[PDB]
């Protein structure tokens, strides 16, 4: 659930979810629209891919367990739907520290209009 | 698009588009700089040639229409475009296929930043 992937998110990045992540780009947040902008706002259109290809599950809520070891995000076990939704948590909170370098706050509060293509996943 | 990409490189290596290819190395998943790290990462590198070779055309985005014919892939006629772009993709999936001995977990979600410089494609 969303409460895991948050606190993985401020962990990884030291950035909380809510303004830093849900309101970037043309698909850090909810919208989803157009081409994305940048390295972080990519992390964020792979996301949603992931949670496209779970039909069966429903990743907003649903909640898993995860921990580190040697310093590594690793899915504990349980269902596959929880297994799977970690996942795509881990790689997308790993992916927006790796690009913690060109996070800029030009991309914040994006217009519409500024997101383009017809992109689909 | 994407869509018969993705599920073009599952039919041929087995894995999914989404975590085993979407951050791979420095070319695998969008991104653009730096020398390609192995085999596998090649082939993103000269999908991403091909897909720059179509001006004219929206590679990411139209759909066309393929088929397997004794376990080969097809591309059915269509538009100048939606043919050469399935070219393309039917390349960068067999190769990846033909290079899965050499995939390497050390690449996925490899940092992007560690690509540095243009190679002339
Ligand atoms: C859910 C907010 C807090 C951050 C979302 C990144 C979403 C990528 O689809
Ligand atoms: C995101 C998956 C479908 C693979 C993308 C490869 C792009 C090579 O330029």
């Amino acid at each position: 659930s969303l409460l895991e992937f948050g606190k993985m998110i401020l962990e990884e990045t030291g950035r909380l979810a809510i303004p830093s992540y849900s309101s970037y780009g043309c698909y850090c947040g909810w919208g989803g629209k157009g081409t994305p902008k940048d390295a972080t706002d990519r992390c964020c259109f792979v996301h949603d891919c992931c949670y496209g290809n779970l039909p069966d599950c429903n990743p907003k809520s649903d909640r898993y367990k995860y921990k580190r070891v040697n310093g590594a995000i690793v899915c504990e076990k349980g269902t596959s739907c929880e297994n799977r939704i970690c996942e795509c948590d881990k790689a997308a909170a790993i992916c927006f520290r790796q690009n913690l370098n060109t996070y800029s706050k030009k991309y914040m509060l994006y217009p519409d209009f500024l997101c383009k293509g017809e992109l689909k996943c």
